[PDB]
Protein backbone atom coordinates (compact mmCIF):
# COMPACT_ATOMS: atom_id res chain seq x y z
CA UNK A 1 0.00 0.00 0.00
CA UNK A 2 0.99 3.79 -0.50
CA UNK A 3 -0.08 6.96 1.28
CA UNK A 4 -1.60 9.77 -1.53
CA UNK A 5 -1.98 13.61 -0.38
CA UNK A 6 -5.54 15.28 0.73
CA UNK A 7 -6.55 18.00 2.28
CA UNK A 8 -9.13 18.26 5.36
CA UNK A 9 -12.60 19.57 4.51
CA UNK A 10 -14.37 18.46 8.03
CA UNK A 11 -14.55 16.04 10.78
CA UNK A 12 -17.88 14.50 10.64
CA UNK A 13 -17.75 11.95 13.66
CA UNK A 14 -15.27 9.28 14.70
CA UNK A 15 -14.86 7.17 12.09
CA UNK A 16 -16.00 9.69 9.32
CA UNK A 17 -14.04 12.58 7.84
CA UNK A 18 -14.44 14.60 4.55
CA UNK A 19 -11.70 15.36 2.53
CA UNK A 20 -10.57 16.81 -0.87
CA UNK A 21 -8.51 13.97 -2.77
CA UNK A 22 -7.52 14.10 -6.08
CA UNK A 23 -9.27 17.78 -6.14
CA UNK A 24 -12.69 16.42 -5.17
CA UNK A 25 -14.58 16.73 -2.38
CA UNK A 26 -15.11 12.73 -0.77
CA UNK A 27 -16.09 11.60 2.83
CA UNK A 28 -14.01 8.86 3.64
CA UNK A 29 -15.11 5.93 6.04
CA UNK A 30 -12.35 4.32 8.05
CA UNK A 31 -11.51 0.82 7.38
CA UNK A 32 -11.42 -1.87 9.96
CA UNK A 33 -12.85 0.30 13.08
CA UNK A 34 -16.26 1.45 14.17
CA UNK A 35 -16.85 4.14 16.34
CA UNK A 36 -20.02 4.71 18.27
CA UNK A 37 -22.51 7.22 16.85
CA UNK A 38 -22.53 10.75 18.09
CA UNK A 39 -25.75 10.12 20.05
CA UNK A 40 -24.15 6.82 21.81
CA UNK A 41 -21.58 6.51 24.58
CA UNK A 42 -18.11 7.56 23.81
CA UNK A 43 -19.58 8.60 20.48
CA UNK A 44 -18.99 12.52 21.37
CA UNK A 45 -15.51 11.51 22.55
CA UNK A 46 -14.68 9.85 19.33
CA UNK A 47 -16.18 12.47 17.44
CA UNK A 48 -13.60 14.78 19.10
CA UNK A 49 -10.56 12.59 19.25
CA UNK A 50 -10.80 12.14 15.78
CA UNK A 51 -11.43 16.00 14.90
CA UNK A 52 -8.49 17.51 17.15
CA UNK A 53 -6.49 14.78 15.47
CA UNK A 54 -7.02 16.06 11.50
CA UNK A 55 -7.48 19.92 11.95
CA UNK A 56 -4.46 19.79 14.16
CA UNK A 57 -2.37 18.13 11.51
CA UNK A 58 -0.12 19.37 9.44
CA UNK A 59 -0.08 16.86 6.47
CA UNK A 60 -3.41 14.83 5.88
CA UNK A 61 -2.78 11.52 3.64
CA UNK A 62 -5.12 8.35 2.68
CA UNK A 63 -4.42 5.08 2.10
CA UNK A 64 -6.43 2.32 -0.03
CA UNK A 65 -6.46 -1.08 0.63
CA UNK A 66 -6.17 -3.97 -2.11
CA UNK A 67 -9.79 -4.22 -2.54
CA UNK A 68 -13.01 -1.75 -2.89
CA UNK A 69 -12.30 1.59 -2.77
CA UNK A 70 -15.81 2.99 -1.99
CA UNK A 71 -18.82 1.41 -0.49
CA UNK A 72 -22.62 1.21 -1.31
CA UNK A 73 -22.84 4.92 0.11
CA UNK A 74 -20.67 6.41 -2.11
CA UNK A 75 -18.11 6.64 1.13
CA UNK A 76 -14.41 6.13 0.22
CA UNK A 77 -13.09 3.40 2.06
CA UNK A 78 -9.60 4.21 3.48
CA UNK A 79 -6.81 4.14 6.23
CA UNK A 80 -6.10 8.04 7.29
CA UNK A 81 -2.47 9.40 8.47
CA UNK A 82 -2.56 12.93 10.73
CA UNK A 83 1.76 13.71 9.75
CA UNK A 84 2.32 9.47 9.82
CA UNK A 85 -0.11 8.16 12.45
CA UNK A 86 -2.97 6.09 11.73
CA UNK A 87 -5.85 7.82 12.85
CA UNK A 88 -7.53 4.33 12.64
CA UNK A 89 -4.83 2.71 14.90
CA UNK A 90 -5.00 5.74 17.00
CA UNK A 91 -8.61 5.19 17.83
CA UNK A 92 -8.38 1.67 18.66
CA UNK A 93 -5.36 2.26 21.03
CA UNK A 94 -7.28 4.76 22.73
CA UNK A 95 -10.61 2.56 23.16
CA UNK A 96 -12.88 5.13 21.25
CA UNK A 97 -12.96 2.46 18.24
CA UNK A 98 -13.86 -1.54 17.74
CA UNK A 99 -11.48 -3.69 15.29
CA UNK A 100 -14.39 -4.36 12.95
CA UNK A 101 -16.10 -4.61 9.26
CA UNK A 102 -13.01 -6.44 8.16
CA UNK A 103 -13.80 -7.82 4.55
CA UNK A 104 -11.80 -10.11 2.79
CA UNK A 105 -9.17 -8.25 0.32
CA UNK A 106 -9.18 -4.99 2.24
CA UNK A 107 -7.47 -6.33 5.49
CA UNK A 108 -3.52 -5.49 5.27
CA UNK A 109 -3.65 -3.78 8.68
CA UNK A 110 -5.81 -5.98 10.36
CA UNK A 111 -3.90 -7.47 12.87
CA UNK A 112 -1.57 -3.87 13.15
CA UNK A 113 -5.54 -2.81 14.97
CA UNK A 114 -6.34 -6.11 16.92
CA UNK A 115 -2.44 -5.87 18.60
CA UNK A 116 -3.75 -2.08 19.92
CA UNK A 117 -7.71 -3.22 20.58
CA UNK A 118 -5.75 -5.67 22.87
CA UNK A 119 -3.88 -3.05 24.75
CA UNK A 120 -6.84 -1.09 25.08
CA UNK A 121 -8.68 -3.83 26.21
CA UNK A 122 -5.62 -4.53 29.06
CA UNK A 123 -5.89 -0.78 29.98
CA UNK A 124 -9.76 -0.85 30.52
CA UNK A 125 -9.82 2.31 27.99
CA UNK A 126 -13.05 4.29 27.18
CA UNK A 127 -15.00 1.65 25.56
CA UNK A 128 -13.55 -1.44 27.26
CA UNK A 129 -13.72 0.39 30.67
C1 LIG B 1 -16.17 0.26 7.17
C2 LIG B 1 -17.05 -0.29 6.07
C3 LIG B 1 -18.42 -0.09 6.08
N1 LIG B 1 -19.21 -0.59 5.10
C4 LIG B 1 -20.68 -0.55 5.20
C5 LIG B 1 -21.21 -1.74 6.00
C6 LIG B 1 -22.37 -1.15 6.79
O1 LIG B 1 -23.57 -1.26 6.01
P1 LIG B 1 -25.03 -0.91 6.62
O2 LIG B 1 -25.14 0.60 6.46
O3 LIG B 1 -26.02 -1.56 5.71
O4 LIG B 1 -25.04 -1.38 8.04
C7 LIG B 1 -22.01 0.32 6.94
C8 LIG B 1 -21.39 0.61 8.32
O5 LIG B 1 -20.94 1.97 8.32
P2 LIG B 1 -21.22 2.91 9.60
O6 LIG B 1 -20.55 2.28 10.78
O7 LIG B 1 -20.56 4.18 9.16
O8 LIG B 1 -22.71 2.97 9.74
O9 LIG B 1 -21.04 0.62 5.92
C9 LIG B 1 -18.65 -1.25 4.01
O10 LIG B 1 -19.39 -1.75 3.13
N2 LIG B 1 -17.32 -1.42 3.94
C10 LIG B 1 -16.49 -1.01 4.93
O11 LIG B 1 -15.27 -1.26 4.83
CA1 LIG C 1 -19.89 4.05 13.29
Amino acid sequence: LHKEPATLIKAIDGDTVKKMYKGQPMTFRLLLVDTPEFNEKYGPEASAFTKKMVENAKKIEVEFDKGQRTDKYGRGLAYAYADGKMVNEALVRQGLAKVAYVYKGNNTHEQLLRKAEAQAKKEKLNIWS
